[PDB]
Parts: structure tokens; C-alpha cells; sequence
């Protein structure tokens, strides 16, 4: 089939090049769309006050000075002569889990995809802390997302949500399986703590999270720290119409005491 | 009752005192934290690779060095001696609407009170581009009955409420109204031009006809001189696909080795 | 005469409302261009790569989406009616000293008056650690501007000015200084984070420093006013003739 | 000798490593300390509210969170076991010429070597419109060797610019002055996609400073410049006369 790549660490990191490359060698046409330099950080909003650049960077990659969101948008409207069938965001450097999910720029991505009508897929990496070196297994995530995009093709979901999927740091030999699961949660326990600095000043750092936070049995937490891949359906529309017919009852009663 | 105040635009800005000022009026006790300068452009993540600062700027007033959902986590974790019942946040100087609901700051320091524990309201006024000085009188009137409307009648859901207010005096405004999201980018297309030094650049355009913005929608209601009230998601688990999801995965996994 | 005034702070900070309103007590026309917001942080360039937005407050005001040198730029070759004697930016919330000049972002909009022709001023206040005397800098501003005019210096250098943050009645006078130095010996500090991790500061400068007499430091800290005379022209004249001598041999060598 | 190597483009950018590979070369001993992202668009001030993290990437080589100014700044004073004889800074992708050279990232890095007391060296590539980052190695260990052998007083820095050609192409070396060429640039009024007001800085007209004797004329007709510039930016010789103005001013004020 036909799919666009893009990501939010920039067009020259590892993750994004052997995304694309295993794609390729599996028989798909690929194209890449992504910006220039690295944007965590950064606000993930569509640009509207000011004007943005592109430029070629051979037959099938262009670098964008602008958002991940910015990237996607071109791309669909207007920026290149493609009909794609898939949009896939990644393979990202750390992991994207729990509450860190509503603010990530590598999901950022694939919302634009489905908001413009397609289905949609992000993928991340869960690197460890160490202190010398030992080279992240992004082959592993590779081999997991065309399994899972070949899949989708031969026995189609339903298009009203996006799948966010999380692999462990490890060779495939080491893997247990896949598992369904909700978003944790883990900063609400975090208490903040009190110091000085070398000119005098007060400052303050947010805690640690605690043993009180919640990523038991059923949670993203939970599957990736026992060595299996974590696939979790999310939301496209903010919409709560569960509330609808009880917040009106309560709007009635508020107009009628007023006035 | 005891209310928490925070926004995105800073501690100094015309909005914030107009509505802290008019709670302490009705009767209510008020504490302010937000932050030392605008943050609209800026990413909306909690701080956690370095220390942050804050000042006293007041007897009821602090200043942060950070973002609005820093202000919010630190006033309720240690940093006061003081148990809120609810959190505002705002007034914003222009609208928050349709598809920039997910990515605003105003609406991410309403989000952190309700993962801490707390009901929470944010608040906009719609100003139009153009001397006519503001209407914040006429939001902060709105604010203020639907705080004491909370306290007699909570609302029971995982949820928050996003309101939006008409740039008019309080006499020619026509009601209030229940909505849903609507949506204006995804008609907006790529335009090709040529800057003052020769280079190719694109505007992203106005959107066309093929809009959703009519009956029944945020748009339509503050465009007809209304008010705006829609309920939104805090968890972004979809729990009505899990089921079909599980099947799906379980045949994948028969599929591959190993 | 006719002077145009901006900041580094922004268009509602109190010190360039206090700066503005003595100059037009005094009998001067003021046009007043400056950022929409705090700047403090960002690069002191120009911006040539996207276009820029501007918002007219009232008759004598305007605001400006951009940095301090597109604030003067724009108000120079096009967006005003209006040909000034002379350009004055502050009055800055701390003080600008030593080795913190060639960054500072209220020193940048007097090179960008200098630059396109004009005389140029720079004004800060030396706060330490209350409402700060901002009065006692725009009493010394009225009057070097004033001077200004009936007694002219040449104009191919620009004057870097600082007040000490007490009232008129403690100053002692004025004194012309060079330039002194602070972190040169700022030493590298190890500690660690919560989690154990190790971070590094840049700590606070020793007695070594540069701070004696003769310099700007030491001024202001005797309860005097510091006036600077700096560099527009970055090029070492007095070095050309020998740099000259010595590219001669290097390129015989290469042959 | 032992030198010191940092820039304004990041430790993964391609001129960085054509540099340091040259000089190893070439028999000296050479440690790269640099920024961990591309830095155009932030301030050069050194950064003092908040700490700063590093992480070394092998024996010679290290990753800073921060500006070119905080790189050099702790490799000197205690981060390091090393004794540098001298810094250069570069290559960058792009010219940094006249009135840009004040606020350049590139020369911010040499600018804090000399303020520490050593002496300091920018190079840059005059890109147009695969860049030749060899021609502009070579010109730089040649101009290192010199240095050694026949020295210069330590009280300045040389700013070097290469034009983006082969070594065969190339003409000669030249002494140059800073010239000129925003100060005729001139403000244009448009309408965005909505019809809304915005200002552009047009591009300089035939009226700039850029003839014999600048930076601007050697570049454009194939030859390497080489500018001498300050590193104090007192105004000595005004000092005298400043003195007698200020004199005379105090007098009326009694
Ligand atoms: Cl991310
Ligand atoms: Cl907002
Ligand atoms: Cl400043
Ligand atoms: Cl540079
Ligand atoms: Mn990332
Ligand atoms: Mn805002
Ligand atoms: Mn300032
Ligand atoms: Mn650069």
C-alpha cells in the first residue's frame, strides 16, 4: 500500500531511517515529511500568522521549519502529488505512557492524520537510564509495525480512534507478546521539595513519584515492565456526549434562578 | 467557599484581576499563582529536569517562573497553607474553540486541578480584530453565578466545562446554550508564494464552505450573540473498542512465530 | 527637540512610562516604539525570514510583534511621518556593567539609532537584592539630554549610563569609567539532582575580580553615576598594518 | 599543539567533524566540547538561574545542554584534565560578514576564550543561492601553524571567511575592513491571506557599503578575508574629551 512517514525528533535521526527502510523492503511505497530540527519542547499548534519553508531532499524526503502538526497538514493539502492509504508517527527515542500521552508531539502527528480522514499509528522506544553505552534495539520496534500495518489492511478496524503503541528495549527473542490496555497514571503522588541555590535564592523541585501512584494489573505501566508490546485505543474527539442530556437539566435550573 | 485562580497570559494581565477581584466581592475567599510573563507559544508539559522559582509578589498573589500546569501542581502539593474547593482558570483575552480546544493553555491549568482531585472551569471572551475597550465585566458576572450554582448542585462526571463569552454588554446578550466541538482546518488549504528575497514559501488559508460550523455547534452559538457552554474528556482511554481491539490483537499474535 | 524612546522590558513596564512623561514635561515631542512583551532571552538580531505585525495604542504609540533593533529599524525607514534628533532606550529594571554590555538587549536598540545615522543613549538602574527610585534616572536623563544639544560631542560612539537606586539627596556627582570584568574567574560547581544524577553550576565570582578603581563597578558602588563611552565599529584599526606584514609571509610560504 | 574545537551548529553537524579530523592529522592533540541542538535564534549570554547537564560521548568527545558561551566556559574551568595552547570555533554552513558579526553564535564561542585569556580563532563557508568543507580545513591548518612559529599579540581575534569553491579556483588571501549593508534595507507594507496589515524588511539597494577595501568586495571576487577585531568594546581614545564635557556639565547643575 501507500503510507506517509513523519516524527518529532527531526528528519536526520536513527528512529525515522530504519522506519522507513524496513517499509520499503517489504514490498510498500513510502514517502517522508518531517522538520528540521528536534522540537520537544516546543508548542504543538498549527502555524496561522506567519508564512512556512520546505525544501528537497531527495526523490522521496522533504525537511519542514515548522510543526509536526504543520508537516502532516502540507502534506494532505496541497505540498506533493500522493493519495495515501496510512499515516505512522515515529520510531521515537523514550517512551510516551500514561499522562504524558495529551501533550506528546509524536502522537501530535498522527491526529492530524485521522482529523483529515485516515487511519492512523504512533510508535515509541522505552530506553533505560545507564551511564556508559549500549545501542537501543530500533530493529525491534520496526519489525513489530509492519506486522501490525500489513494487518490492518487484510482485516480493517473502524476509523475513530488512533492505536498508541509502546515496545521494550530488547532483542525479539527476549519478547513474551502483545497486550491490550488503559492509560495509568503516576505524578498525582508527587510532593514538592524545598532548597537553596549557590547565590541565595529559594527554588523548588517537583518529587519523585511515589509507591501511591496507580499502574497495577491492566495498565500501560504494567505490560511494558514484564516484557510484552502495549497497544492502547485513544480518543480523536473531546466531545464527553455521555454528559450531554444531564449538563442541560443543569443549565435550565441555573437561568430560571438568575432570571 | 475557597477558590484557587490561575491563566496563561501572566499575573500582570488586565484579565486575571478584573475576575479575582469580583469572586472576593460575592463573598468568597481568593489566592492567585501564574506565571511571571505570557506563555502562549510555548509547550504545556510539567517541569521535571530542573528547579523552578517563585516569588510573593502580594498577601494574596504569587509569581511562577514556568508553565500553568507548574502553577497549579505546586499551590496544591506544598507550596500553600491552604484546601480549595474549586479551580478557575482565566479570563483569556480571545476565544478558545473547535479543534484548538486540545493544545490551549488555558484549558491545561483546568485539566491539573481534576487529576489532583478538584472540579474546574475555564474561561474566554471573543474579541474581534479591528480603540473599544474590552467587555471582562460581563464574563467575570457570568463567572461568578455558575460558582454558587456548583456548590448547591455538583456535577458527578470525569469531567470539566469549557465557556466562551460574547465581547458585548450584559443587556444585549440573548442566553445561554448546551454544545458540541465544531471544527474550520480541515477545509484550510496550502497557498504558493514568492517572498521579498526570491524564495518559494506557503500560507496555510482561510477555510471554504465546506466547514461545520452550523446549528448546534461552539461556532454558531457566540456568532448569534450567546453563550457557550461545552462538557470535555479529562481520560483519553476509549473504553467503548476495547472489545473489538482484544479480538483483533488475538489474531495477529496466532499469526507470527516465536 | 524631537526624540524617539524603546525598551528591552516591553510597552507596560513602569520604567519607560516614568522616562517618557519627564521628557514631554520638559518641553520635547516623544514618539514611543517598543515589544509587545518581556524579550529578556531571546536573540538580538534582526528578522529577515518572516514578515512582522504592529498595533498603533494611541497617538504617540505603538506596539511591535518583534525584537528591540526591529522596533528602531521599522520606525526609521517607513512605518512613521516623523524625523528625530536623536534616539533613548530604557530606563532598564537592573543594571547593565562590565562584561554583561555586548548582550544586553536595551544596549541593541541605541547601536541600531547609531548604525542609521543618529546620537545614541542608554539608561539603566542598579537595583540590589520596596518600589525602585525610578524617578531619581529620568531626573539624569532630562538633564544630559538638554546638554546634549547646546554643547554637541561628536557622534561615532554612543553613552552606556548607570544610577545607583537610592534618592537624589544621598548621590555624590558624576564619573567617567572604562569597563571592568566578573566572570572571568566564575568557578564550575558539581552537586547532584533527586534522583542522584549529576548537574553543574556556574558559580558566583571570588574576590579575583576586576572591580577597582577606575572602573564602572567601582563607581556605583560609592554612591556615584557611571557614564561609558563604547565602540559602534567592531574593527581593530590599530592592528592592520601588522596583521598586513604577517599575511605576506604566509601566502610566500603556500607558493 | 593542544587546541580546543566548538561551534554554533550542533556536535553532529558535518563541519565540526572535517575540522577536528584535519587538525589530528595534521599531529596535533584536539578535545570538541559543543551545543547538543542547533542554537540560531537564542541569546549567546552564559546561562546563570538555572544548572546545566553534560554527557561524555568517548575519550575526546562531549554533549553539552546549553549555549556556545556555557561549552567553552566549563571546559575551562574545571570540567576537564586539559591545558589548550589555543580555541577555534566553526566551520559554520553560512557567511558571517559586517554588520552581522556582532550577534553571530559562531563568533560567541572564540569571544569567550579571549576574555579567559587565550587566543582565538572564527572560520565560516560562503554558501549561495555539496559544500566544500575541505577547502576550508586546509585554509585553517595553515593558518594554525603560523600562529606557533611567528606570533601575533594576544589582545584580538581573526575573523575568517572561505568561499564555497575548489582550491584550484581560488585566488589569494586579503586583509579586510567590516562593511555594510542593512541601513538602506527598507520597510514594505502587504496584505496576509485575510487582507491584514504586515511589514516586511526588504533586501539592501546599490547604496550599501561593500567597495575596495571590505570584507563584502574580497569574498565576492574569490579571495579568503581575514578581519582583525576588539575584544574590549571601551572607547579609549574618547576618554579625554568625555571628561571635559561631563565637567562642564556638573557646573550647571551645580
Ligand atoms: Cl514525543
Ligand atoms: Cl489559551
Ligand atoms: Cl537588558
Ligand atoms: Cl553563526
Ligand atoms: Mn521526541
Ligand atoms: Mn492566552
Ligand atoms: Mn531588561
Ligand atoms: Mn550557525
Amino acid at each position: 500500500m501507500r503510507v506517509l512517514v513523519s516524527n518529532d525528533d527531526g528528519v536526520d535521526a536513527p528512529g525515522i531511517k530504519i522506519l522507513a527502510d524496513a517499509l520499503r523492503n517489504a514490498g510498500h511505497e513510502v514517502m517522508v515529511v518531517a522538520p528540521d530540527r528536534d522540537r520537544s519542547g516546543a508548542s504543538n499548534s498549527l502555524t496561522l500568522d506567519t508564512p512556512i519553508r520546505a525544501k528537497q531532499i531527495d526523490m522521496h524526503t522533504y525537511s519542514v521549519a515548522g510543526t509536526p502538526t504543520d508537516c502532516v497538514h502540507l502534506a494532505l493539502t496541497g505540498l506533493l502529488n500522493y493519495d495515501p492509504d496510512i499515516v505512522v508517527s515515529g520510531i521515537n527515542n523514550t517512551g510516551n505512557l500514561g499522562d504524558d500521552v495529551i501533550y506528546s508531539g509524536t502522537v501530535s502527528a498522527a491526529m492530524e492524520g485521522r482529523f483529515l480522514g485516515l487511519p492512523a499509528v504512533a510508535v515509541s522506544l522505552v530506553t533505560l537510564y545507564r551511564e556508559g553505552q549500549q545501542a537501543p534495539q530500533y530493529e525491534t520496534a520496526a519489525h513489530a509495525a509492519i506486522n501490525i500495518v500489513a494487518q490492518l489492511k487484510t482485516d480493517p478496524l473502524p476509523a475513530d480512534t488512533i492505536l498508541n503503541v509502546n515496545v521494550p528495549d530488547v532483542t525479539w527473542q527476549q519478547m513474551r507478546g502483545f497486550k491490550v490496555t488503559r492509560l495509568g497514571n503516576r505524578h498525582r503522588s508527587a510532593p514538592c521539595l524545598t532548597q537553596t541555590d549557590p547565590r541565595g535564592h529559594t527554588i523548588y523541585w517537583i518529587g519523585p513519584a511515589g509507591p501511591e501512584q496507580d499502574a497495577g494489573p491492566g495498565t500501560d505501566f504494567d505490560a511494558v515492565r514484564n516484557t510484552y508490546i502495549s497497544i492502547t485505543p485513544i480518543h480523536v474527539d473531546l466531545t464527553r456526549y455521555q454528559a450531554l442530556e444531564n449538563v442541560t437539566r443543569w443549565t435550565d435550573r441555573l437561568t430560571a434562578h438568575m432570571d
